[PDB]
């Protein structure tokens, strides 16, 4: 009787585990994207520039 | 006289737990098989991807 139990409560905590970690994948995704545009975008800024001759 | 019929309910008796038994133990054989494949095909979701370069 006990042994049913045990399996399907055991597929819950393997399904809650993977969308957990799907959010902890997808936002580094999103965060790697903003990361690296930040650090181009800031550098052409303080490197470029004219001068009056 | 008694005798006669403790003799045939018993028989009964034996039959209605093997039937009983046969639910447990088949049961236990059709969950086995789904509990297995979702834990592989879990990890096998979160650990496999692609990485742009």
């Amino acid at each position: 009787a006990i042994g049913i139990g045990t399996l399907i409560i055991f597929i819950a905590m393997v399904l809650v585990a993977a969308v957990a970690a799907a959010v902890l994948i997808n936002t580094s995704g999103f965060l790697q994207q903003k990361a690296m545009a930040t650090g181009k975008e800031s550098t052409e800024q303080v490197a470029s520039g004219l001068l009056c001759s």
